[PDB]
């Protein structure tokens, strides 16, 4: 009902479950349960985990870190090994869930170690996901967040690498370097929601629609920088990044057939 | 001149009145009002009405009342029909009075059936509603934008609707009748723009024309939209969809 | 048929008539039509008529009179007043065909009283045909013309050579001759910025600009000096058709078809 | 001197005294056209226009008004360009083997009317030209581009082709097979730009990716069409639609 | 941890007493400010605000406005900065001598109220950098403290807008400060109107260039009547 | 009257003349009169002569002689000396009193020795020359209508002007500066801007386009800042007024 009742809802399942290992992301779905964590259990009962690896840039890993030890929590840089699983190397399809399994089962073994009932997530609408478990969605978690005074989280969601590669593509300390370098020039350009979609020699970039105008300024600069990182052709897409999010009743629909055409 | 004896003015009078309804619309004024009316009265001596109408969007009906409940206090809204009013449906210069005397008539009828001494309002020291009674304890304790901003940060506020908003009336020229299927068309425009993410817009109504109003440092991100604004606005029953040169408050 | 009996059955009809007056445009049929004319009968059986009126500029007007000069006719210009005709001044959408009528009325009280045997246009709905009604002959058209047999004749003799405002307003709007300059100063104003095509839509106290779009990127730095010009003509508000001129023309399949749906 | 130039030009088409002409539009062929005109008169000059997958209808549509803006006997035919598997492989030496398959028709068309010469507006990779006895009068005579700007103000002509349109296959990489299909896919989506207001435009084929080559300078133009091509295009089969940040070559 | 920072800063300030903040109404000065107020009460803690000719009017009639607000007794004080050679014919060194007639308005008004420090915001003593405050740490404890209210744009002396070398006048930078002014009510909060005679030279960021095309007319025609001749915009943009 | 009228009085005075030189620069005033020249007098009696100096570009020279050539004459190319006038050099009002000085004295002396009875130039509706055009009534308009009865497509289509313009008046020009303006403006008619003014304000460039162009010239802002700037220039700007 209320959003009163549904930060009751998480109390109560914090205060059941003695201790809890916290799967940290930086976001602002792990900000929350990680601060609720620690002001119902407590900085003695309560350990972050943030995962390290290189499908994600050193910023995103450095700026959850700091987040953490500024809401008081306890950290614990992890590290795993993301390329040495053949489906992720690889690009399949299915590589987000055994990437997803590698991660679980990391804090499966960590919360053991420590003493931990359950690894809590920041999911919203075996681990658990109280925010879901509570029936907060998206305008909840702002609300919660608000009143609770938190004001520092990863305003651009973060994104794992794989997403600018096609499937069966193989991911290489290269490739990722060459994509991960593109888009940290482009947000230094002020661009901080970009893609850089990788096909071979085509560098295909995304932007918010709403920015493509502002663009217009760094063609020349970002095709010869780009290129200058192996891309033969540095190219815009007139989709842009999320289409048909913006598009009117009738091509949001016609947008919807095409992405489900592939 | 302290903030200090101004808060005192306010608790005063508060204490005085014993049980109040406050007419809340998620701003600054209308929280402080409320926040100090519940610290002052406690939940059970204090409602929050929020109104529901014809001429305000159901998403910003639904930002107060959830402002409302975050406060503790018991909301309550109430919707009124605007439109009944024939100077409010010809829109005529006056039917900004006419439709706050219909709001503040609500306001005292909820008011005396529950038991409150009195309306409170958001004004502050920066008609119809003297008609009725209401009182407005930050004008009486002499607030000024700057003291509500020094009482909300000591009592921990941070939180409210940072753009008040204006009635759908004002899309529609001096004489020109409102519908309900004008005003929804136009609501749906602005809607779409908002989407788009141009947050200070406006599509001003022209019977087969829709002119919107925009800041014009945003036009030049605009042109990426004009067509499916153009046939956005047309599937809402707009025939000509224009932009206006002169822009936001032309 | 033959392009050669395409011009014997046009100078038969010429000789027939031995003096005539040339319903002249400057557009490439009437070009074809009086040069013709001139040919076949010669400069003294041959008069050229240009029409002037308020639904058209004077730069326009001034022109097609300085085409049939550069030809070698006796060229006359006659005034038209639109405006009398209710149905052009109350803007029917017949209001076209009552133009026409008024004019080949003018023309034939000109041709009458010149002695011409016959009206020439260049031809290739409430009633009878404005032409036939009038009397008025199309060679071109009873010689079988094409578009690209008018494009041959014109290069082969040797020429060089080439919209109402009423266009401008709503069906049922009354036109009035402030108004229709309002709607002629504003257009001006915008072909001097460097808009050749361009339509000032008028919409009473609303001012409606129709461009193409791929202009429309290069016409924001006017858009303020344009506002404050057209206020001073008159019009309230000064406002951009996000459709543009001619809109649908330019879409794809999906949306040109949608816009198609909702002008009904 | 132009005079002789003309001169020789003149001599060489009235002892051919009926001719075939490979009319293209441009300022050259249109040159020889008129020239031919001029001197046969248009019973003894054919105009000959080629429609074929690498060239589109309105470069097609084009030439054909322009040969009878002249006032010529113009008559179009279709080249099959794809039966050569050399054209359809999109190998460096393509051309020649579409020249090859041009000439050869223009030789049987004038067989069937009784020309005895073909001619093209060549003036001073031509082999193909050299196996089929075709003519190019303009470099017989010594004329370069000066001589036959100078002799088309002389006879009068304002009207010709300023757009020397290249074949499609220079969208595909070298190698890439082209297909029926393929050459529809680009050659529609470059018709759409085209009538959206941009003549120069190239639409590179990457398979499932369309990119787009526009002057730089019309870019800042083509904003308020993002959409529209996007969705056009991808309607026409490509999966991604983009626009080169390089521009136009 | 913050809860850790804000401990390292509150006993700091107990340590000092009596202070004197500099107050220039951003993020930093707002914190330190109610971090002093709320830690040693109003009756120890002297806002000062500095008018002066190299920053807006605007900027001093806001912060004065915010530290009232904030709950302080707050003191204005005007510097004469053209009085110094130095500054008044804008030597690469200026920004030295312009902090030395600050700091020590400052000293002069601290040792006369009988206060142990003067306080700044750089993240005089400035404790939100001896304790790490970082950006992150400021937004944290302002919100934790129910703040909302301070000055967003981070004012800048109107001295860089002009060569080296070139005489400020009351005029030139009057006239200068006006065109930004009207800049920024445009919707372009970042700005520089830099100073080259008759010609006023504008910077913004790269990224606002192409928002800025229908303003063209409307900058020329004020710019002129502020009494530049000719009115440009810089192609490299703000810095 | 009419422009067959005109025309004719054109033919009329050009067959008085009999042998007559031609000051070329190419636009289509310059291209209409050597064309009416050439088609009354013929080639041996018609002299065009293309000026070539420093306060106007090589391309535009190199491209006059071209079209003299194209249009049928026999051309003359001639070099003025501008800047060795004083008048000229330190960049005074007065400086166009002293070119057009300068400009028909050598046209004269040309005139003079190769026997023509006039020095001819495009003048159309400063004294040593005829402006037959003007003299016969012509406007822009009548100028277009003629040219293309003749089948005239080719000429400056740029309307050129002085380089001293983009100067203000009393800053001594000097080789270098002239370079400077010459090699700005090459540059950015390259990108695909015909009209364009690189006005020098020393340190500073101040780069005049038309206004209906500055829309479609942000792509190139990074681009012709760095050019400019190793062409000397510490400031590339643009004027928020556009061209004049
Ligand atoms: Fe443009
Ligand atoms: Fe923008």
């Amino acid at each position: 009902a209320t959003l009163a009742t549904k930060k009751a809802t998480l109390v109560a399942a914090l205060k059941d479950l003695q201790r809890v290992t916290v799967a940290f992301s930086g976001g602002i779905d792990s900000t929350l349960v990680l601060k609720m964590a620690l002001d119902v259990l407590g900085r003695d009962n309560v350990t972050a985990v943030v995962a390290n690896s290189e499908l994600f840039t050193d910023e995103e890993f450095d700026k959850a870190m700091s987040l953490a030890e500024e809401l008081g929590a306890n950290v614990q840089g992890t590290t795993l090994d993301y390329l040495s699983d053949d489906h992720i190397k690889n690009n399949t399809p299915d590589s987000w869930y055994y990437a997803k399994k590698m991660f679980y089962s990391r804090l499966n073994d960590i919360a053991a170690n420590n003493g931990s009932a359950a690894v809590l997530d920041g999911m919203i609408k075996g681990a658990r996901s109280l925010l879901q478990e509570a029936d907060f969605f998206k305008t909840d978690v702002r609300a919660l967040a608000q009143e609770l005074g938190l004001t520092n989280w990863n305003k651009v969601a973060s994104c794992s690498v794989s997403s600018r590669f096609p499937y069966g593509t193989t991911l290489t300390h290269d490739n990722i370097a060459q994509v991960m370098a593109a888009e940290k020039y482009l947000r230094s350009l002020g661009f901080p929601t970009v893609r850089v979609r990788f096909h071979n020699d085509i560098a295909r970039i995304e932007l918010p629609e709403a920015r493509i105008g502002d663009f217009l300024v760094f063609n020349d600069r970002v095709n010869r920088q780009l290129q200058s990182l192996g891309f033969r052709y540095v190219t815009l897409d007139l989709g842009g990044f999320r289409s048909g999010r913006m598009n009117d009743t009738l091509t949001k629909a016609q947008l919807a057939t095409f992405a489900a055409s592939w």
